């Protein structure tokens, strides 16, 4: 079969953090409608699928004129993963071949630009991902992690704690914005990071992503500049 | 000896981020005043000490009432450990028995409540560390490190990577704004964080740090409320 550059964009409707997320509005338009406007404008993808077990999301996928995979409970409970719901679509439509990319519908100010830069990362011969991330103020392993009750542990090392920042190992967090990769390998590794990984580095500002009313608020802020 | 508690305010002068972190005003008063006006009202101090390699620095610690040690260049460089300074500060002013306290400038919104609060928390008996900490908005297992070569490694595994949230262990990140330790165990472990740790919690907003102008900006919004 002939290859496809397909956009996924995973959007449940039952969402647990505020209540059904993917459809709140900034900016007069929905998260789920940036994406779909990012993956539209963005003018990479041959398809663009919107899969959802929930139907609100599907009639808001397709008032922006795109395709809509219904996904059965089990691939849209808070325990399922973001692969189990790309494959499933693949899976639907009947790809696989070409390219597969995740838009994650809580990361509003990534945009079709973006996308397009992310794309020129993207390597057809050696086929490792490009994911988007951006730099992190604060470094993760100066973390402390819950192993009991009333432990806490270092993420690696105690020393690591209070080690100048710049000793450090260089940190970068995927933002959740976009995650490319060739189809097959991705069917084939069933993750989203596959060697030798690309990333597409955003601002901390453009990786802002929705969990709360304020993250919305903030980057509704942002937009305005 | 007689036990005393100690605060001391690691400020070294030549912040090679921002020029002159340590003296940028906040709502008019310095970052350095910010902290002991929270040392001093905290009221949980016999002595306050600021240590500086710089007499702008210590100017402004003379001007809010407060003793200043003069730290030679190599405990003042970005590769000294904060834990060499407050080991320096406590040989100079001669005391090894009691509680010795860190307070970072760089986190202008703990204030003496804050402290009083975290020393409530301190145990004359057991002796274990009260540290500043607080929840994180990014879950720091979700990062990938630079490995010298030019590729990315996970922190732990490539599958935390895409775990939902609430199945990751919980993180705490250590704010920077209070440690607070058994002087004695401080100099034997010559490090902040001795066990049994416990964890005094402050709001992420509470918990912001000053790395840059926005940030500064973004602390004064806060403090306006
Ligand atoms: N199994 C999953 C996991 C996430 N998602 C969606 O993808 C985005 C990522 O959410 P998390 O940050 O909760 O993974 C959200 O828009 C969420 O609703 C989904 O639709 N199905
Ligand atoms: N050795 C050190 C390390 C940090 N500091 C100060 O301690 C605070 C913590 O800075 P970092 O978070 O960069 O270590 C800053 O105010 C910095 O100027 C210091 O005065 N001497
Ligand atoms: C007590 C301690 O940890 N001091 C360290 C401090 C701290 O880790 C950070 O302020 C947490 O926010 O930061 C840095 C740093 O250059 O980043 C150096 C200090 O040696
Ligand atoms: C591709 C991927 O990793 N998707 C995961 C996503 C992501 O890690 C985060 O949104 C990145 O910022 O988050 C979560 C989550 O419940 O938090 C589950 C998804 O399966
Ligand atoms: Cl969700
Ligand atoms: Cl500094």
């Amino acid at each position: 079969m002939e290859k496809q550059n397909i956009a996924v964009i995973l959007a449940r409707q039952n969402s647990k953090g505020l209540p059904l997320k993917n459809l709140r509005k900034m900016n007069g338009i929905s998260l789920l409608g940036h994406t779909i406007n990012a993956a539209i404008s963005s003018k990479c993808f041959d398809r663009i699928i919107v899969s959802t077990d929930g139907g609100l999301i599907a009639e808001e996928a397709k008032n922006f004129g795109v395709e809509v995979v219904l996904r059965p409970a089990e691939l849209a409970s808070d325990t399922a993963s973001s692969i189990s719901g790309v494959i499933h679509a693949l899976e639907t439509i009947g790809s696989n071949s070409g390219t597969v990319t995740l838009l994650q519908p809580t990361s509003p100010l990534r945009t079709g630009a973006h996308i397009r830069e992310a794309f020129s990362l993207f390597d057809e011969k050696i086929k490792g991902s490009v994911v988007s991330a951006c730099p992190m103020e604060h470094h993760p392993l100066k973390t402390l992690l819950q192993i009991n009750n009333g432990e806490y542990a270092p993420m690696r090392h105690l020393s690591d704690l209070e080690q100048p920042r710049q000793q450090l190992p260089q940190a970068f967090r995927p933002n959740g914005a976009i995650y490319i990769n060739d189809t097959a390998s991705l069917i084939a590794n069933n993750c989203f990071f596959i060697a030798p990984t690309k990333l597409y580095i955003m601002s901390h500002q453009d990786s802002i992503d929705i969990d709360t009313e304020l993250d919305l608020q903030q980057a509704e802020n942002i937009l305005n500049h």
